[PDB]
């Protein structure tokens, strides 16, 4: 069936997210590589993995690079009527979202499952009941920010010493250190 649920999200040390339509820190070429890779790579021939996002999310990505290359794209929201240009699926919440999964069309194409943000986008998948990671990124400074990632509940979720494929030590970019974490439960 379906592989594993999946949130992914960079966080400054305030718990922002964005700021104006946009990452509140300059880019940051690898962990940019990071996001990719972990959400495109599939553990199973001939299946691609799905992204998750809200609405302003597939706004904040440039029209040159929507939908994301080599992932099945799918938006949240409850105004639009139609998946938006470039878009092919369109839920009115994560919970639909996750049953869209199950159809046909959606079940033998879909390995991994990836939320990619924004805020309200997190807080209804860390709310879902059932098995969970968190791929953090801790960004090491704070940045001024208007949206933010919803804390962590440390009495539900461990964090993982080390991941497969993903580096424990410190990373630096443009005077800019940060670390990947992940963090798992299974409610
Ligand atoms: N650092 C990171 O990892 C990261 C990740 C993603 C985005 N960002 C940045 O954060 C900002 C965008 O995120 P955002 O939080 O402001 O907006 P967003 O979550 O991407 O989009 C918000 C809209 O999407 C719909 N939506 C969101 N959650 C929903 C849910 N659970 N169920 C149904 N609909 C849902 C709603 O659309 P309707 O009003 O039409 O119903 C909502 O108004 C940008 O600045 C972006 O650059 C950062
Ligand atoms: C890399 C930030 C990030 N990192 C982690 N760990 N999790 C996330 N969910 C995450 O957000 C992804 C946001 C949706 C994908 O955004 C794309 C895709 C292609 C081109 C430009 C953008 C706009 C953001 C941007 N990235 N670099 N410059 N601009
Ligand atoms: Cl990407
Ligand atoms: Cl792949
Ligand atoms: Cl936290």
């Amino acid at each position: 069936m379906v592989g594993s649920l999946n949130c992914i999200v960079a966080v400054s040390q305030n718990m922002g997210i964005g700021k104006n339509g946009d990452l509140p820190w300059p880019p940051l070429r690898n962990e940019f590589r990071y996001f990719q890779r972990m959400t495109t790579t599939s553990s199973v021939e001939g299946k691609q993995n799905l992204v998750i996002m809200g609405k302003k999310t597939w706004f904040s990505i440039p029209e040159k690079n929507r939908p994301l290359k080599g992932r099945i794209n799918l938006v949240l929201s409850r105004e639009l009527k139609e998946p938006p240009q470039g878009a092919h699926f369109l839920s009115r919440s994560l919970d639909d979202a996750l049953k869209l999964t199950e159809q046909p069309e959606l079940a033998n194409k879909v390995d991994m499952v990836w939320i990619v943000g924004g805020s309200s986008v997190y807080k209804e998948a860390m709310n879902h009941p059932g098995h969970l990671k968190l791929f953090v990124t801790r960004i090491m400074q704070d940045f001024e920010s208007d949206t933010f990632f919803p804390e962590i509940d440390l009495e539900k979720y461990k964090l993982l010493p080390e991941y497969p494929g993903v580096l424990s030590d410190v990373q630096e970019e443009k005077g800019i250190k940060y670390k990947f974490e992940v963090y798992e439960k299974n409610d």
